[PDB]
């Protein structure tokens, strides 16, 4: 075929029930995932090509940057919540990968702080339990895929992207082939 398990994607042996449609993990920590975002804008590419009635998820995980990467999984279901991940996802990735000015929660909570969310909504959010939650489910759903690598998309909780059989001489044809799989993946 044009496409084929274990060319442009690789299936999971162990499928996920009811997982999220599209579903993507990243670290702020992760050189490819600053890519990914910043230069590629991979998740807003896959969004102009799928389907509507079609939800995207975004997931940060834990296995890179030790505590402070915890930390960033906290703050992004803190995001998640307020619903202001267009608002901080990019002073975050700065702030860890280029200028290095993240570097406790606190350095966490001023990228937020400078965005405009107030201290009290932030550290009101930061301590909820709605927000334990929302990193307990990011936590599982990289669980239940045994996550060991970012930048990561799965679709359907059963297709994984696999990023490196695609050709990466022309950074815009990479990305639409990225999506362009990602909406094949879809419709299987």
């Amino acid at each position: 075929a044009q496409y084929e398990d274990g060319k442009q994607y690789t299936t999971l042996e162990k499928p996920v029930a009811g997982a999220p449609q599209v579903l993507e993990f990243f670290s702020f920590f992760c050189p490819h995932c600053y890519q990914f975002e910043e230069v590629l804008h991979i998740s807003d590419n896959v969004k102009k090509k799928l389907p509507e009635g079609v939800k995207m998820t975004k997931y940060h995980v834990n296995f890179m940057g030790g505590d402070l990467g915890k930390d960033l999984t906290q703050a992004w279901a803190v995001a998640m919540a307020l619903g202001v991940e267009d608002k901080v996802t990019v002073p975050l990735f700065e702030g860890v990968q280029k200028t290095q000015t993240i570097r406790s929660a606190s350095d966490i909570r001023d990228v937020f702080i400078n965005a405009g969310i107030k201290g009290e909504e932030y550290d009101a959010a930061w301590n909820s339990f709605v927000v334990k939650s929302l990193v307990a489910q990011q936590e599982k759903a990289a669980a239940d895929v045994q996550l060991r690598g970012v930048p990561a998309m799965f679709v359907n909780g059963k297709y994984q992207l696999n990023p490196q059989g695609m050709d990466t001489s022309n950074m815009d044809v990479f990305v639409q082939q990225y999506a362009d799989t990602v909406k094949y993946l879809s419709e299987k």
